[PDB]
């Protein structure tokens, strides 16, 4: 029980790795940007679109159109795969609502060129109304809800009344919702989110997270009555090389003129 | 094995199911050298932030177990289920619900202390008649939060839990609170949990990290099936981290500070 | 199969330990001087709070039983079975209830010595048909708590228990008190507690510690198995702490010393 | 070999209703009987084993619906007719009217034994020179009567295949509150198999270091053969091996009554 | 395997041992010169006691079954199936019951000799035209015990066996007779047996001791059940001890000596 | 793992090879990268061919359990011969006289209208975006009852284009005017194309190399398959080659049954 | 694996061996693709003793079918199939039944050679739709037994079976004559046996003694699957003795002639 090194290692113990999202070195060169627009022929973004695809039948089944991310521990990129996956989901022409429930260390409204005025925080408290609350972003049919100013109750905020109204109203007013929330690991906070959801996905890095980790994580979701559809592998990278293997293999399949 | 319970894993394994894993707070433990309550003192320390996980998985397990008492009890004494439970309650007050805790260690029970209320007309007076259950709760520091103090230490705590009167009390509680907690003496040490068990919907054991062993936490847990109380699962308190590379081998607590 | 020196041995072997009775260092100094209750002389002493334990378990099997007869049984001689019930009799009167002690050991009774009564017109007289059932019972130096010891040493004792006259006594008995307990000699020595279990509604077994074996405890069993008295546990009387990390090993005792 | 403890027989499925002790008494009393130790020596560790076997026989014969029981050895001198004899003496001192039937008429004696004249036995009975109400014999013991052997007759397992003998079990049945029948072992003579089909309740004795297990398995094969239920084996002569703490498989405890 | 040491060995493999016949020293004396009868000539004898417990067997075995009629068989030649047989019918008689053998060894076939008997208008005579079935039977020299011997030595044994003849004198004789005995020759050397086993009730089978084999055994009881015979056990003749012990292996004999 | 040498490897791991195509060397030979020409048409003998054959009668009865018409081609890895397997493979479904259309839906990297011979002009890209009229759609190839809509100009979003309720009713169209459509789809592993396109068919198939593709590979990109609930008959096993040639034996066995 | 030298080796995978077809010695010597119909040459031949007794066991098989249509397929090439059908139609019609036999192997088939036929408006011909059904048939050297030859070979055969041409000639075939026999090519070559297999009502699989292994059969059988057509069982052909002893090992045949 080390770092997870084969989407097979979870998929063995019964849990279904839904992506492997791939370490994008054009993200990593820049952040020493949104990358679906930055670099769309990334191969981390192909690997989103593959989960906007399994995402899609999945919340057919569900029949609710909100959607929960979460993660295991802190930063391990589940802000980076939800924006980029509501990047993906706009541009299959959607309405989408991404809700920074992450009122602790939230920076969507930086990352998506927004405003953080009656943010979510706000909303919560009753200071800004539901209807008026989507911010539109640098993106196209893509609007967001960011955390707001930093609450002392972060937890309590989301177990209000409040929240749930704020979930319905932009499941009725949206085509799709993604929910960024903080790691399962560190804070209670996804669970209370987790309530009102419909599909919930948890992030993972790749040498990093371990079995132990996963396991630990499903619990605490199950133990609160949330169910967790499966799990993304995130920051993936080749090894043994050999004809593209160790669990990984990702293949170049550049367009023609 | 018969050694201190290094991992939740096993009791998982045994069958026994870990609901929260409260790390060792050092604001507490240096604040003492009981004192001060975390909740209040220090809201973000790992300690409070686990029992908020506690309270997320509480309001999900007592839906189906259908009764708004819920029991805390311990394996051996000095593990920390005053701890657990007055700070719990401190955290469920936080979510704008009517608590009341009501302190049935009346044999050694300081939580009138711990939350700044007198002990006069507490639970041993209103078990005796001395005293009427619908104004025994006092108001503590914490808004949404009541208690009801253990009052003078009697000569038959076991035989006051007893009577019919605390079965009324227990009632007139539930009726009157969103949530009651019940703190008790623990289980290895003195029978007063196993009779207040019978008047709870919901019993959540306490057991302290390398201290308590799988065979004392199987044993407690026996006296209770004895008794015919379920036991919905058990708290490891007091754990402390071993490791340093990628958060941390058996237990994990992660650090997320607000801007 | 040697001495007993866990629970869990038992346990494991289907026999239910109901009580795990420490070694009272009280009584073994007022002894070495059994005489006097302990419930009454030290009612902080930890044998008393197992037996208040015992108490609590005692409330819910005997719900299920629908009956309010108990007999408490032994295994061999001297193993503390007198101490057990004359204790729990008086931790149940401590409940508000009215309790009534039958000392069926007719061949080495003494509660009437423990309890402070006289022995007249005791169980061997109306059993005989001298002493009229009604009158019988006699009140103890503890409130609530009444008893019908012994009688004169009968030369007949297992047939005496064989007559109607018993079971009229018991009958009556159950009716007038709100519980019955019977102290018998123990099984292994004498018949005489598979003819008493007859009437009674819950069975327990009290065993020594490290003195009575696993097949001492089933072999008596197995007596009342095929008397068809069905007994509801044990309960190990005489335990005594071995091991200091994290408190034991099989029964770690705490002393929960009241505050002010 | 020699079956050395009750759990050698209690494993392979024969039930030990009772383990007599070797009586000290009747060894010395006897270097044929004849001194009924039940009378004799009434606190004997031997007649207070007897008086536990009575315990196991009511409810087991308050359940089997039936007064008649039969008393059968696995070999000749086991001590049959001596459990026999005091069983029925310890069953009367219960206040009941007991009746024993001597079925050996090959080598029987309870008439010496119990002060009886062997006048107009069974023996004269089924040959039809004699009345079955007349039969019973009072015994030097007090509501225990006897129908001795008889003489010694020619044909014993041919007179008890009469119809004359189903008549007088059946009388005896309706007469008496129980009726036991001393029969000649099981591995010697036929006799018992024929008697055991008039019998409610069948009891088999057999000797504690002497008899084997094949021996036992074999005893009880006869009478399945012969439709007859065994409820069980009585171990006569039990005697103490080392003392440690009662020991291998006997117990015994010396419970002598106050003055 | 080998010659049969217990009956054990038989009843390990499910064949169920009805009596285990001691050698009778008194009739191997009396042939060293069969003979004059030896449940006559010695009625204490073992042998005798033994097939008396055959007789107790037999009793239920048969009034379970319902009918009257019952063979013997062996396994192999000179094992003592006509001296078990014989000695039965004779041990019945004397329990006041009218009892008629038929002896269906129509080869090699001596009761008549045995038991005084002439052997005009027997089985075989019977079979083939005349004889009249109801005038057949014969006094013998024990009182209650009639015989129908195999008469002249026909050339046809099994043949006239399979005659309807023989199922109305079998028929006749349950009718007539409290008991009917058969004695048969041994299964492992001619089929007769196999053709009388349709008529009777009960079938029992005689081996000898430390002589027949469990396979000869199992052979035998195959040949029955391939004809639908339903064998209730074995008996195992001329058993002797292997000296003393407890008694042991298997074999137990107890002197139970009458007095006057 | 290793390269698939057998087709019991997948066989074993309960994955259902459909055919096993050997390695065309005519095909190699004239390709020298991308596919020269259909090899159905330039060599129909060749055993590749004749596997493919035999893919259409499994296909046949297969496609008819379905009752949809309309079949998916896609693969494990990129240049395994998923383009190859499906145009050789609708070429001989046209030579049973019937009408089919394929349907290039590999908008990156697509050359059907290359192999075919077919204009790119108003295809798959342009009809998806509203460029083109459905029903004009389809053109005619170098092969009778053999219709194709090529892949059309590479547009900048093939993955969002697919999900355009535009492709479900060309499908659908598709489906009512041909006796069976075959869609060619980019490999499953290197993007989530296929997926998206397998939503709307009735059958898929998966093509894997020979030596080259692993199981672990196969069962990875069957689980995408499932996860987005797109059922897969089986697996196709393209570029077979020999390295015995005793009995012909080894996981794969083919016969050079030359005609007269 | 290494060449089925056993009946119990397929039987103990649950694979049903219907016969086990010795090697003529006589046919050896006279192809020295077969030279001329056993079952008439050399009646008494072991071979044709064991093609009586798979007629025997095909009685009962195609009672339990109801369809009087049987399918011939083999493993691979020059294994016997051809001379299994051609010799088990010959026995068959020997019962004195009307026997038909179609040669659907378009490719290599030469049954009109061996059985003295002409090849003029085969089955090609009649596939193509230039041929009348009710003409087809031609009468062969042997009583009761008719044959339909393969005709020109065609560049499409397996496309030609797959014509509703094809059914109607086997539904025709079925109703006018007692049984029909279809001798195919091998499944492991070509995939004409597995179109064929869909109008048969009982299907027979031939496989060579010490040559094609277990693995082909068990692909064989497979493939048939595949495509929902049952085998009924599998011809063990050309099995030789290995031993000269006293009765024994895996086959055991006698010479039963007067
Ligand atoms: N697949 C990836 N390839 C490259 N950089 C990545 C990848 N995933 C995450 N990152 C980077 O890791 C850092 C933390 O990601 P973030 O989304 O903020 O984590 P978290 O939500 O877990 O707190 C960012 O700088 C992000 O750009
Ligand atoms: N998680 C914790 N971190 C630090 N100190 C703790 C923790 N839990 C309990 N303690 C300390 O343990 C001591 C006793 O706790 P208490 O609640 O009175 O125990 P209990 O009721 O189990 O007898 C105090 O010093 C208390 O602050
Ligand atoms: N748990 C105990 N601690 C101390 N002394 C005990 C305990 N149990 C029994 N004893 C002592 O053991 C002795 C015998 O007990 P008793 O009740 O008379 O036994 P019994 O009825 O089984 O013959 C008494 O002197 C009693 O005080
Ligand atoms: N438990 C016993 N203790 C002492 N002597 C015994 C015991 N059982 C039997 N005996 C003696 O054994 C002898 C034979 O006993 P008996 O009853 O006559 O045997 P059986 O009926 O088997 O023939 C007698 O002398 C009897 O007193
Ligand atoms: N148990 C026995 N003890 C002594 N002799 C016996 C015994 N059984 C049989 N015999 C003798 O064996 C001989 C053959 O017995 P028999 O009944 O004629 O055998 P079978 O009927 O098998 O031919 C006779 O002389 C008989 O007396
Ligand atoms: N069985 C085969 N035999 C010979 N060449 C083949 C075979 N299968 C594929 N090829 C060749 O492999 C190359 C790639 O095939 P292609 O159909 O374009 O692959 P893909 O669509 O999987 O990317 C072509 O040159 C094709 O002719
Ligand atoms: N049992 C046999 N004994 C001797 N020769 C045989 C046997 N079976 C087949 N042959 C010969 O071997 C060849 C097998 O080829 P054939 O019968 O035409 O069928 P196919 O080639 O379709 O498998 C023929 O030449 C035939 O004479
Ligand atoms: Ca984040
Ligand atoms: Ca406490
Ligand atoms: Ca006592
Ligand atoms: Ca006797
Ligand atoms: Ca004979
Ligand atoms: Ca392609
Ligand atoms: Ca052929």
């Amino acid at each position: 029980n080390r770092g997870i090194e084969s989407p097979q290692v979870l998929e063995e113990h019964g849990i279904s790795v839904y992506a492997s999202i791939p370490l994008s070195e054009w993200q990593k060169a820049r952040d020493s940007q949104l990358l679906a627009v930055g670099n769309p022929t990334d191969l981390a973004i192909e690997a989103i679109r593959s989960l906007r695809t399994s995402l899609h039948f999945a919340m057919m089944q569900a029949q609710n159109n909100v959607l929960m991310m979460t993660g295991v521990s802190p930063s391990i990129g589940m802000t980076f795969v939800c924006a980029n996956l509501a990047a993906v989901i706009s541009q299959t022409n959607k309405r989408v609502l991404l809700i920074d429930c992450d009122m602790r260390k939230g920076y969507t409204h930086e990352l998506l060129g927004t405003n953080n005025v009656n943010g979510l925080s706000e909303i919560l408290i009753g200071q800004g109304d539901i209807t008026t609350a989507a911010k539109p972003t640098s993106i196209a049919k893509f609007d967001l809800i960011p955390r707001g100013q930093v609450p002392p109750n972060p937890s309590e905020l989301l177990m209000s009344e409040r929240f749930a109204e704020l979930v319905n109203w932009a499941s009725k007013n949206y085509d799709l919702v993604l929910i960024d929330t903080p790691p399962i690991l560190a804070v209670t906070d996804a669970a209370i989110v987790g309530r009102h959801v419909g599909t919930t996905l948890m992030v993972a890095r790749y040498a990093v997270n371990t079995l132990k980790e996963v396991e630990t994580s499903l619990s605490r979701f199950e133990q609160n009555g949330i169910p967790v559809k499966g799990v993304i592998l995130n920051s993936i990278f080749r090894r043994a090389s050999a004809y593209q293997d160790y669990g990984y293999y990702e293949y170049e399949y550049k367009s023609d003129a």
